[PDB]
């Protein structure tokens, strides 16, 4: 019988573990460039970094805030290096793609009220934001075992490398505030920790890494495909909007506030004050092309097909309840189908506020979806809209806010909608893989217990670090080396303005690497 | 000294693991039985089993909406066999605990807004809801220790049969819905995905499977006996509800919103519609044994020993505000104690409103608990009442809704109420067990880090997978070989209508099955 | 090639578990104390303590309720002892913050709104509380592998201690209610319960366990020393309030809602009722100190620097609307800086309501911190201030409750503030470490991913139970036996009433020693 | 397996190329053999592997 009450305890290696700082060299097209220089004979090994980031006080007029995880969203590039070259690498994405399913990690990332309300300063002297510090977990594969998993240093040199985006990706603004100011004036201040071991007579062998490699296909193209693969691990699939054609403008945020119905409630919000109108006489302020109409006595206002119920309690004798028919239109020819955003409400009640002059709206039953409010406001006014398009008034016109979030994916904020409606790998000429639902979805999501999965074929299924990972290997002979990844996005109405989002494919390949220690730390191409 | 700082990394089996999908045979009280045919001699082993589901159009008037989860609670019976018999089964209670701490299963499952609202239709051909799909993760033995655990073919044909509960039970409606249109018309269209292992030179050994069996009690008995005891892992009592002699209709549901709070404040709101009356001369349209007091000056009404405080604002001066005294009232003998549920209430506050006629209410003061939200309406009318009992409105009457979830524990919606007061299991002539208060539910939610476990007896503490599990075992010399279970049940007040809810006792045993691959995979019971 | 598709099953030592459940023997400055022994010969190991407590029926008048986890806030101190004398103990706020991170042990120690709602009674005989019964799970060093780790009871008597907190440390109380009658009449009731396990010719080797060491520092002293250092795994510092020289009166709690939103909107929901007041005429009943002033018919008041916007809806015409512009405040010279709490506003809207004759308040802008809703009222009116101070009612000085929660760590109750600038770590003579940033509690919290982490340094990396814990060895030779601690405290202004709050440093430290049993359990101090 | 996959419809041009007709179907030939002097060649079953 084997015994289950007791273990012989084994004695390990017998080391010393120490927090270490460093700062390091700020350098500067324009991106910035951060250098950390690790050099100390008595540090054998290393895991665990973080990065430290000195938000600067935020002063003058308009309304400023910072997008949800600033820290991670502020990491374009990092890379570990030594003297034969690049040990490591990982673009902004896929990093913050790993640490998604971390909610401490991302809780130290930047998200409180403090830091993701949408705040204002109403002089030029008033305090935007107080100074804090952020911290940025980097998760390297190099935590997965602990001790097991460190980076040995053979006696050489390592050196970090941090490359920054730029300062207008990571800050959520409106026309009012002085952006060249700030960018002008705002600099980074990064800090590295890492937990350094000293250990006696350690005895070092080779081990494996994986590194991730993405390649972006061109606008608009189903296709994408990745060369030379030799021994990849997994693969995934997922589409980003590009909003270079545009210039960046949505109408809401919500801000701290991160649920699907939160962004809805923002998104009403803002409409309602523009929506019904309590007013002495015909409004005045809209452009001509709206189609304000009063509403009857009995509090039914028929739109085509679509009834719209308004009743508003304690108005005056001497005013009068208007209501905007045609808030956001959109069509290509002049008698077809139109999207029109006012007939997605059926019933407005609410209470108008004689003190304050406006109306306090209280229950509302509407159909509208995360797309509405994921449409950038330029697409209302293009040149393929036959109507005019947008008749808010230019008071509700300066709050919009300039939002460069680098990673969205999907069509809306939430990637809830799949716009992927078939997938189908190919391995050389050969058809590896398709599918018509989002089952690869599904059981990437059940196999790493995550809510934000991303279509993903897992090759390895072998545990962590103790075994030689298993993987899809090349057939050179057989011209298998290339995976072709084609797509067919879903059909949408063209009278939707989302059918002229731009889309990419991004396709993610991680590639498996022999580290060695002969002369220095290498890592070699697994073939 | 150990090495904690290297590992000799082993070479695993080679492999290449595949996702398959296949489509099902259907066949035809007349409940579906589905079953696939499993057959490849190159795989070699499976698990990780995923059940899609199409849920159609659905067109019409009424209300509608489906019960939480319902990929999982469509489920009624799983069967996995072989040539040489059942290999594993499990029935849909069982496959619901085992999953229920799995809160990205269940997300998947279908759990959101658009499928649990209970949406309106007005128009025969209006959509109330949009066509979608649903993923039932079925939980196994197999999935345990990943691969070390998947189920092995010895080349042999696999089949997967699935039973369906009548649709009855996953729909909630009104009576205003067309069911015997919808129950004629609707289709179960199942799709069976798994994930398969090409293994070159496998080599399989003999495992352990642990296979659940359940037994019923008869109506209210305190009793329930499992025969043929040789060996169990663990044993799980709960009692379910019996409604069976009831009309199944109860008066609100919360939708999506799950918590105790908002059971509460969907009940409270069903009934505060009418309980404050807002009526020009005493209020017409209700039953003869109603009793609605005028609300005095000072706005405190008096029932016996309850003080109602009500205050309504911008009353007009046509117009009295009256109180609803007995709405729902319950009694065995004509001069005891009354369970009355008017007096539950102690402050009523709102704002009328003119342009809707209805009162908006504000603050409520109540002492409502889960109980009087899970007493179904039935109950109220049965012939044991001496009052009338029921004084609702027929518009009132017309909004209920029918419920038939068919996994529903305790005598609330939510098993919060304990109602099992004292425990003891035999194994043949001795007490094995006995207690008073929870203390096994909280051993088994400490051990199994839950929050809905049951009273279980957990025979098993052995790390899984790489053991043999330990069981208590029958004595067949000395006769026990048996397990029977008694408890007594909680007492309650005899004017309260819970206390003739029907209750069954469900016991749960885990037995083990012995696993062997000479020709074939066969199980054969441990004597 | 290793094979990861088979293992061999390994037949465990033969056990069977169960559970046991034994009453206490209650003894008695005036601390209760609980013996139990346990003896029996066929138990040979146990773990996983729960305590059970009976709370009483709670009658009469006033405000009461329970503090969150009042079984974790009971306990002041745990000792397990044999006839060769301690073999483990623990102080309540090290087991505390050892079970922190377990959600479900926090839900069964006592977290619902039954208990923490804060409850009113109106007459001598109404009942505030029913009994019910919580579940205080005792984490011990036992636990961490289950049956490996297990205490081995060699045939010796076990005897638990469990030393109550007095009942005013659990209880949170207004001045109306009868707390020496509830006192005098109060009793603790005990029961203790543990997983036995049953072994048939087991096999006991020694094993390594670690006992917690708390050293308290003097009032203000910005020092700790912790003596007689020979293995210790980390190290922990931090703060907690003094609050000896005043009375413990606090002006809001938020019961059951936990967030630092609840805390903020419950203290602005006791102020804004004195803060803004409808009266007929000048306002009475206010010191004389009181500087109050109409609010003009454009509706904004200048307060020096500060500008408060008021817009009240439904005033009628014969009332006046009043703002308090001093409620608090506090100053140290004459015509210096002031702390003021009326300036911490800048808008208030809200609707009057004729029927209970009060205001109800709309959308309030303010700048409230966790700071203000953590001021003692006594700080307000000390004898260092300059000014009166409170012109708050005395209907509002009657609702302040009464707090002694024994674990508050801090400033705030949320450890939100951090107010140590800086630690510096002496290990004899020499700088062991040394930070400016909150780095080592950044690593505290990703390794044991909680969100209440504290100043750590860690020693140990090794997997716990099959190895040997790595420590810090003491060179008493060369005199390094000591650990100093010394922080600079934060500098703040001196005009803030918080800087004159009273704080200790707290230090932790984690001793290794050896477990033996050579006839009897015994420990030994590892040198 | 996936035997065979197509967006557009060249499997139908091929077919009205070999077999020179104007009103062709979606075809998969699998037989270029002369007619009648050989015996035809096949795809053919494998009921081992399913």
């Amino acid at each position: 019988r084997s015994n289950v009450f007791a273990v012989d305890s084994q004695i390990p290696t017998l080391y010393m573990p120490q927090y270490i700082s460093l700062s390091g060299v700020m350098t500067n097209d324009n991106q910035a460039i951060a250098s950390f220089e690790i050099r100390d004979q008595y540090i054998t090994a290393l895991n665990h970094l973080v990065l430290s980031l000195e938000l600067p006080e935020v002063k003058g007029m308009g309304r400023f805030g910072y997008v949800p995880y600033v820290g991670y969203k502020c990491i374009n590039h990092v890379s570990i290096s030594s003297c034969n070259g690049v040990i490591w690498e990982i673009e902004g994405e896929e990093l913050y793609n790993n640490c998604i399913n971390n909610t401490i990690a991302l809780k130290h990332s930047g998200y409180s009220s403090e830091l993701n309300d949408i705040s204002i300063g109403l002089t030029p002297n008033d305090t935007i934001k107080e100074p804090s510090t952020v911290y940025v977990y980097i998760k390297t594969p190099f935590d997965v075992e602990d001790t097991f998993s460190s980076l040995k240093l053979s006696d050489s040199k390592i050196t970090v490398t941090v490359t920054f985006n730029p300062v207008s990706d990571i800050v959520i603004r409106d026309s009012s505030f002085d952006f060249e100011t700030f960018n002008k004036e705002f600099v980074y201040v990064p800090e590295l920790s890492f937990i350094g071991y000293m250990v006696k007579n350690v005895q070092i062998k080779p081990s494996f890494i994986e590194k991730p490699r993405r390649v972006i296909g061109q606008i608009n193209q189903p296709t994408a495909t990745v060369t030379e693969v030799h021994a990849a691990t997994s693969l995934s699939v997922y589409t980003k909007p590009y909003y270079g054609n545009t210039d960046n403008k949505f109408i809401s945020y919500p801000g701290y506030s991160q649920d699907e119905k939160d962004y809805i409630d923002a998104y009403v919000s803002r409409l309602l004050d523009d929506l019904v109108i309590v007013s002495d006489g015909p409004p005045t302020g809209y452009p001509e092309s709206a189609e304000i109409v009063e509403v009857p006595e009995d509090g039914i206002v028929s739109i085509q097909d679509a009834d719209v119920y308004v009743k508003i309690d304690n108005v005056p004798d001497n005013m009068s309840v208007y209501l905007h028919t045609n808030l956001l239109m959109f069509g290509t020819r002049k008698n077809s189908f139109i999207y029109n955003i006012s007939k997605k409400f059926s019933a407005i009640t609410g209470t108008y506020s004689d003190a304050t002059k406006r109306t306090i709206f209280a229950h509302i039953s509407h159909s509208i979806n995360i797309i509405d409010t994921s449409i950038p406001v330029s697409l209302w006014t293009s040149q393929r809209n036959v109507y005019n398009g947008d008749n808010r008034s230019a008071e509700s016109k300066a709050k919009d806010l300039f939002i460069n979030d680098p990673f969205i994916k999907g069509i809306d904020f939430k990637n809830k909608t799949d716009i992927i409606s078939r997938l189908e790998v190919r391995f050389g000429n050969d058809v590896l893989y398709s599918e018509n639902g989002p089952i690869s979805r599904i059981y990437n999501e059940l196999l790493t217990k995550s809510n934000n999965g991303t279509r993903t074929l897992t090759f390895n299924f072998t545990p962590k670090i103790f075994f030689r990972p298993t993987t899809i290997t090349a057939n050179v002979s057989r011209g298998k080396d290339k995976l072709s990844v084609r797509v067919v996005y879903s059909t949408m109405d063209v009278n939707h303005p989302i059918y002229y989002v731009q889309k990419q494919l991004v396709v993610v390949c991680n590639d498996l690497y022999k580290v060695s220690y002969d002369q220095g730390v290498s890592i070699t191409k697994i073939m």
